[PDB]
């Protein structure tokens, strides 16, 4: 659902007549054509309209989400793979590949291409997508990342997908760079938070499992810098888990303390998790505990 | 017409564009005039929405990453932040002067719901926190009823309508319009909320709503609120709201006699053993307080 339409919906739903736009110096005519599709609209005018309709800033940026050929093809593709419709998903990747190779370069297009290849490869038992294609494209995107000095949340999406695909080693130092860049601002979008939270939890888990103590400490320090709201109880808990690990690695606490902690957790997660998720979480804790025990040899 | 200052947007887009090594020719290849764009960042031109949409695809930017830059602050937003830090630093001389200037700008200006809602918020906070305010009850109530009348006749609601209602209940100068809250909640939740600040507003409002309802021992109203809560969609990872939904369900099961009081007690003790992992000890004691008041109301209703 397009922006013009959405604004018309708020405007009629809030009984604001067209005259008000004109009183605020936004031509109603140009506006009518904005909702209609016969004209564009400057962002300054949109700002005036959102104050008129008492729309919130996030409420506004949320609608700015474009709808290109790429965006459309990618939502069709996602709905195809998630509904297990693999004929559609295959045909959409082939079409999109042709469009991608003939049209103009865009990073958003590149990341969508990679994403289609990756998901087709991971979920379609009869995909024709090859590991070679995936790796060629992967290496283009990784090289852009290496040479970049600014990162955004879609770069982090790309790294989580690359790690799930598992065709090449995961670039660790690069993950640090991406996290640092993305986290220089306060993250306000719950979908980005979901991605970041999952990446850091997995990152901490993989680090413990490696038993590389300088690396574990590095990950731990990133984790202690990562800010979580007081109402984000799950991340509050992972911060406490990371802190307990830090205290055992540095001989500030002993395994008895860890066990007391772990038992408390295991009794609490009944309230928040389905029992499947519960068993997984416990499994993670046992693996952490084992790696820790082995580190303290 | 009123000025909007977008050099921050120009700056942020330029920072991302150079940080990602994308040359201007790429903007032209994708149908954004590079010269129009340069004139934008320089400040001599206004950015088209069609062009911004193309640019975020080029730089692989999620628009929400840029929210702080996509929304400059007009006189109104700026004045409200000035007022806010005035009252919070308990410096009431400034707050008095700020509301005084904003009232004048408000009466001279073009009609805007956003302006109306900031005026109300200034009157309300001035009433609540500044002991020597010249703001009157009469003034607040009149503006309150204009806003309410608009809400009553609206068919669409946004998160600021919920903010307004929460503030209205703090002011307490008129009874709280309970029916209206049900309508606003129902409307706001038909779309998915993506922003943590709206989620914080919504979550606080419905937790307060459920708590007030339980404490009142008005069982039809509690059942109405319980039903609303049961429909409220929560993510897997939002452990806090998972718990409040379970609290609401335990109360629902007990009021409809599918379960008894023993089960509540079992539940409450498990919770009390858990909150140490998630909460500072202040927050712990307060949450425990709430849980005890809920138990009191349940026990009293059920005998």
């Amino acid at each position: 659902r397009p922006l013009g339409e959405e604004i018309e919906r708020i405007r009629k739903g809030k009984n604001i007549p067209l005259r008000v736009f004109d009183e605020n110096g936004v031509s109603s005519r140009s506006y009518q054509r904005f909702v209609q599709g016969n004209s564009e609209l400057r962002i300054s005018d949109l700002a005036i309209i959102v104050e008129i309709l008492s729309i919130s800033p996030m409420e506004m940026t949320e609608k700015l989400t474009p709808m290109s050929k790429t965006v459309l093809a990618k939502e069709q593709f996602n709905q195809a793979i998630f509904s297990k419709n693999f004929q559609e998903s295959s045909r959409i990747v082939a079409d999109y590949r042709a469009y991608y190779e003939k049209s103009s370069f865009a990073l958003g297009k590149q990341e969508v291409m990679y994403s289609m290849l990756a998901l087709e490869y991971l979920f379609n038992p009869q995909t024709v997508v090859t590991k070679e294609e995936i790796i060629a494209l992967e290496n283009q995107i990784l090289e852009r990342l290496i040479n970049a000095d600014v990162y955004t949340i879609f770069n982090l999406k790309f790294l989580a997908l690359q790690k799930n695909v598992g065709l090449q080693p995961f670039p660790t130092s690069l993950l640090f760079r991406v996290l640092q860049s993305v986290n220089e601002r306060e993250i306000i979008d719950i979908r980005s938070l979901e991605i970041i939270e999952q990446v850091i939890i997995d990152f901490l888990f993989a680090a413990i499992v490696s038993q590389n103590v300088p690396h574990i400490l590095h990950v731990l320090s990133m984790f202690k810098e990562y800010e979580v709201g007081e109402n984000n109880w799950r991340m509050i808990l992972w911060k406490k888990i990371a802190e307990k690990i830090e205290m055992i690695l540095t001989n500030e606490e002993i395994f008895a303390d860890w066990s007391i902690f772990k038992e408390q957790i295991l009794l609490s997660i009944t309230l928040f998790l389905p029992k499947a998720k519960q068993e997984f979480f416990a499994g993670q804790l046992e693996k952490i505990e084992d790696s820790l025990k082995e580190i303290k040899e």
